[PDB]
């Protein structure tokens, strides 16, 4: 589906006014949904517009359940990395000027506030005039900024880092053991069960691996009031999936984890009218490289 709310206008004081529009789009097939809050700040003291864009919603992990009948080898997809990107195009006077979360973060819950001050300053503080917050869980995962970020594009990756398995670990995507391989989701080294049963219990896996990630990210963009009034914003939500496998070699079990075996993406492109504080959908596209049952 897709929907854009009418612009709503709120005075923040006598110099500052907020014009808020919320754009939504989703792909039901991929279970990715975007909820984009466009907070346009117009400050009578400052000659640039400021957009504090919050990107929230849901990205399913893409986990697939293994079949318990699988005898001496089995496999499943899991959600190993999520990427959210925002890029600005078609107006050289629009720049990404701040964002949260910043730097890198392995906290179990990322909680920050983005505040606007009279005059144009933006301040980012830890924890929960105008401000907007992000709050999201990522146990076992860690958030890092896209290392190609610049004034036209920002993004964040949330990647599996420290996965525990019944007390063993932490395991990463490329964990290595010369006997047992990558044992991140292996149930036991010597099980008599079928392969499709010899994995870590679903509920003991991280929520981000087998459930849904609920991103909350903020990009802050500025635009000079005396320059062009339209621009394009593209917001992309992606999951990358690994394939975890196990195999009985006649003496013991081994695990393997093959990185980046599939990706599913949902992308929306908006035309932003900075003068009227409005966004209009130009397109959405949903894609997935290599689905598996």
């Amino acid at each position: 589906a897709q929907h854009i709310t009418p612009v709503s206008e709120k005075k923040v004081d006598d110099k500052i006014t907020l014009y808020k529009t919320t754009a939504t789009s989703d792909s039901d097939k991929l279970k990715i949904s975007q909820i984009l809050t466009f907070n346009f700040i117009k400050d009578k003291s400052y000659d640039k517009d400021t957009l504090i864009l919050k990107a929230a919603g849901n990205i399913y992990s893409g986990y697939t359940k293994p079949n318990p009948k699988d005898t001496i080898s089995s496999q499943f997809y899991w959600g190993s990395k999520y990427n959210i990107s925002i890029n600005s195009d078609s107006n050289d006077s629009v720049n990404v000027v701040d964002y949260a979360p910043k730097n890198q973060n392995e906290e179990f819950q990322v909680q920050q506030t983005v505040g606007y001050s009279y005059g144009g300053d933006i301040n980012i503080s830890n924890g929960l005039s105008f401000s907007e917050t992000i709050n999201y869980k990522q146990e076992s995962y860690r958030t890092s900024l896209d290392k190609r970020t610049n004034f036209k594009k920002i993004g964040w990756d949330v990647e599996a880092h420290k996965i525990m398995n019944n007390g063993w670990g932490p395991y990463g995507r490329d964990s290595y053991h010369s006997t047992y391989g990558n044992e991140m989701f292996l149930g036991s080294r010597q099980s008599n069960l079928n392969a499709g049963q010899n994995f870590l219990e679903y509920h003991k896996m991280p929520v981000l691996s087998r459930g849904n990630f609920n991103p909350e990210f903020i990009g802050v963009l500025s635009r000079k009031q005396n320059a062009a009034k339209k621009s394009k914003i593209t917001v992309t939500y992606q999951r990358e999936m690994d394939r975890y496998t196990n195999f009985w070699n006649q003496l013991h079990w081994i695990g393997n984890n093959y990185k980046d075996e599939n990706r599913a993406t949902h992308t929306s492109i908006y035309e932003v009218d900075w003068e009227n504080h409005t966004v209009k959908l130009i397109d959405t596209q949903s894609k997935e490289k290599n689905p598996m049952s």
